């Protein structure tokens, strides 16, 4: 039993809760988690943090891996799926899921097309966990649904390509904290 | 490279769409832009704000520079066309650009009747950019096609004339959001 | 009887409903009208229009002579009074009312601490008209409540005192027009 | 002869009253004013804004050029001052004041232990001016209690410092109103 995850009004995380991701830097530290494209390439859609601090982006919710457990905490596989509002044009899911290597830029992007639960390797691209930290939370791609499986294990960081700022693998890590959608 | 710039809905403009532009600020901010008229000039239709926050008055279109690019991204500058839903009176175009400077009022205002592409000197009062705001984006002209002409360069904000609200430069630039047409 | 008074929807307005009294003109106009006070006066309070076009103000309620036509009508003698949301220091009432002449200004100001109802010579500076212009609604105070009055007739008009726009006896009045405020 | 300041109410900023100073962009745009501190340095205290738009923050008072004049009006210098909810650890005042150019930055920030009154070269940095936003109010370091004297003439806006949101001289100043803190 981890600890369990805690939102900006010190409540645990619920699995199938709506919360904001945003940004835990409070000062030029951008906005909330939230969709957007690139110019060769309108679906799936890419993961994108918001550069204005008034627009905390899309919810998300989180999925257990047990489907009985409705406790999110550090260091457990996770499912992340943005909730947006309105219906979108792709048939994508939006379900975060780390890419294929970009060979362009050298980087393991977050992209959505995940997948729901199923843990172990036909879903292991979907899996995240939740870390700890002293400015605030941080996501960590390194999962633990098949044990015999070659994985990469990094956080996730933040990092700008071609005028938006998009998610990836990284040595370390960017920070968030989680509002409720309410 | 630059930011694009995104809409109510949070998704990237796309040149060549209609979007409303509309007041960020609402109530007693007014609604959206639209084509109007002075009472004694009946073309080139001027911009105007509709007064209510009910009204998103008529969409644009934003036209890059660069007829590839087609996202609109900040700091950036572009063309903008109201869609003509208008009389068949004016011959003038919809495209937005800056006026003469009028000495009635001491105002550099927007008017219509401007051209699209070509960038470079004889187009250069066509050429506006969106940058963020506090809240939402504001219009700035301040054109870059042309590097030797000396130009303008300030914030359109929103001031009264002729018993409406027009817009115009100033130092301040009024906030807007755009909205799916 | 006489051409019922409109508000911004079409709508006649009715005595005791709450409508916003803002400029006509848009663009440059000013907002609604309100309550403001001296540097040598926090009571009553004074009658006020506000610079900026964002604040409507405080809503007025408007009452008729007789409690039975619940039209406001153009020229008819009215009381007419702001119903502030919240509750006023101040013990005086928020009934317009035309001031006692000011000899430093020349000017004769709208005030408040009026009186409701009871048409006559006590009341007599409670009573205004709503006039129609090309522009929109101007005020009139020229009572008719008292045939052996002697009385001011006169438009409202708008004056620049003291960093306050205020509204006095004037030539030709100012151009306003009501909002619902619901 | 200049136009007063106004509170949520609508009414006039009193010079002595409390008022918090609240960001008129709610939501992601964050709450009040606050003092706090940096991680290094525990005195003077620096001026913050809380992150949540429930958080009124901290009250200040504002302090006119002459104690007779009590309005608190647009485009005239003025001191500002927090009420001191604080622990007893600063001798500084909590004065708001324009620190010197911060090299690590860029930045020039507001900062405490200003000092009241005493218009002049010797004060210059501790005199602010309110002036109307697009909506709300703006503050603007722009003092003319010296004629001679070169000096900034900027808005302030908010930065980001010691993952704090500061206040700080800016192109476009940040928005806010103020409310009575009764
Ligand atoms: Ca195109
Ligand atoms: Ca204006
Ligand atoms: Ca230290
Ligand atoms: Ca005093
Ligand atoms: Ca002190
Ligand atoms: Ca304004």
């Amino acid at each position: 039993k981890n600890e369990p995850v805690l939102d900006t009004d010190g409540d645990e995380l619920r699995a199938g809760e709506q919360y904001y991701v945003v940004s835990a830097i409070w000062g030029g530290g951008g906005g909330g988690l939230a969709l957007g494209r690139l110019t060769n390439q309108q679906c799936p859609e890419i993961v994108v943090q918001r550069r204005s601090d008034l627009d905390n982006g899309i919810p998300v919710v989180f999925y257990n891996l047990d489907s009985n457990d409705d406790t999110v905490r550090v260091s457990t596989d996770l499912n992340v799926e943005f909730v947006p509002i309105r219906d979108r044009l792709c048939l994508t899911s939006t379900v975060w899921k780390v890419d294929n290597y970009d060979t362009s830029t050298g980087k393991w992007w977050v992209t959505t097309d995940g997948v729901i639960g199923n843990p172990g390797p036909h879903t292991l691209q979907s899996w995240f966990k939740i870390e700890s930290g002293n400015l605030g939370y941080k996501f960590n791609f390194c999962p633990s649904v098949c044990e015999s499986c070659i994985t990469l294990c990094s956080d996730i960081g933040r990092y700008g390509n071609d005028g938006q700022m998009r998610l990836a693998l990284a040595e370390s890590g960017w920070p968030f904290v989680f509002k409720k959608a309410s």
